[PDB]
DNA sequence: CATCTG
DNA sequence: CAGATG
């Protein structure tokens, strides 16, 4: 956790680069298990050969760990941190809508900067365009104080459209958190579930309302169950307009809301632990459901949930207020 | 995983 | 349709 940090860190720099610059998914994948194991490792790795001893740890890594222990640096890491190409890709990538794949093409065409991008707005698709337009706003965290206003709106409007809607803002917002990166709204409706054959309007009606009132500003992606957008709290009495925030809205069959809501609420750690305990308790849990575990190996059949309560109960556990869902 | 692009 | 992005 700090005993083999540098090592796990450099490993991660390397791993990342294989994947983002080169295409070395294998190698990439290589540095990854490596850090994963050294990460777990109980002692202070004093040398390569020692590490080597571990699984995932081969000869090349070993080598690298040595140079790093040997000197506060690694040549290769130093070579990569300079190199403009490598840099460009890590940068372009910051634009919403540009993955590495695209980052490569651009750089190879000579687009390496924000300006470059503007000048070639032609080569970008809608998502990317938006991503470019809101570069700054998108990188800005979301203060809970804005979150509440946001949540306040969405909730009111969904209500207007149909009393039967059920929305929840999951994410860290939900677990307390003073600020967040984006807004994640979970949505269901009684009339939408597991077997029920669709109802697209279910998700399209709300989106529309939100745009109606000008909360949602742009569309990144609109499907029948998932919507990726941009929203914004109405700038009061002109002098202070808000940033543009990322927002997502997803439809869920009522017969699996809570599991979803449980799940999205996280933290990752809380999940796992709960996940592991469910397992003990003779159960199964994933994004959408909880199932009684047979003995023959595994086994299914969706246990029926009406709240986050129903879940814990099942696995027989202390109902956890979202705040203390941390780890 | 669901959506988009081409 | 494969392949990209979130
Ligand atoms: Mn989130
Ligand atoms: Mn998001
Ligand atoms: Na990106
Ligand atoms: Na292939």
């Amino acid at each position: 956790e700090t005993l083999n940090g540098g090592i796990t860190d450099m490993l991660t720099e390397l791993a990342n680069f294989e994947k983002n610059v080169s295409q070395a998914i294998h190698k990439y994948n290589a540095y990854r298990k490596a850090a994963s194991v050294i990460a777990k490792y109980p002692h202070k790795i004093k040398s390569g050969a020692e590490a080597k001893k571990l699984p995932g740890v081969g000869t090349k890594i070993a080598e690298k760990i040595d140079e790093f222990l040997a000197t506060g640096k690694l040549r290769k890491l130093e070579k990569i941190r300079q190199d403009d190409t490598s840099s460009s890709i890590n940068f372009l990538t910051r634009v919403s809508g540009i993955g590495p794949s695209a980052a490569r093409k651009f750089v190879d065409e000579g687009i390496k900067t924000l300006e470059d991008l503007r000048k070639n707005e032609d080569k970008l698709n809608h998502h990317q365009r938006i991503g470019l337009k809101y570069f700054g706003d998108f990188e800005k965290r979301i203060p809970r104080e804005e979150m509440l206003q946001m949540q306040d709106i969405v909730l009111n409007e969904v209500k207007k459209v149909d009393s039967e809607y059920i929305a929840t803002v999951c994410g860290s917002f939900r677990r307390g958190a003073e600020s967040s990166g984006d807004m994640d709204v979970l949505l269901t409706h009684p009339s939408f579930t597991s077997e029920s054959t669709k109802q697209p309007k279910l998700l399209h009606q709300v989106v529309e309302q939100l745009q109606k009132v000008h909360f949602i500003t742009d569309t990144l992606s609109k499907g029948e169950t998932k919507f990726m957008g941009v929203c914004q709290l109405p700038s009061k009495n002109d002098e202070k307009e808000y940033p543009h925030r990322r927002i997502d809205i997803r439809l869920i069959p009522k017969d699996q809301y809570y599991c979803g809501v449980l799940y999205f609420t996280g933290s990752d750690i809380f999940n796992k632990n709960m996940r592991a305990h469910a397992l003990e308790k003779g159960f199964t849990i994933n994004e959408y459901t909880i199932r009684p575990l047979g003995v023959t190996g595994v086994a299914g059949e969706p246990l029926p949930v009406d709240s986050e309560k129903d879940i814990f109960d099942y696995i027989q556990w202390k109902y956890r207020e979202p705040k203390d869902r941390s780890e």
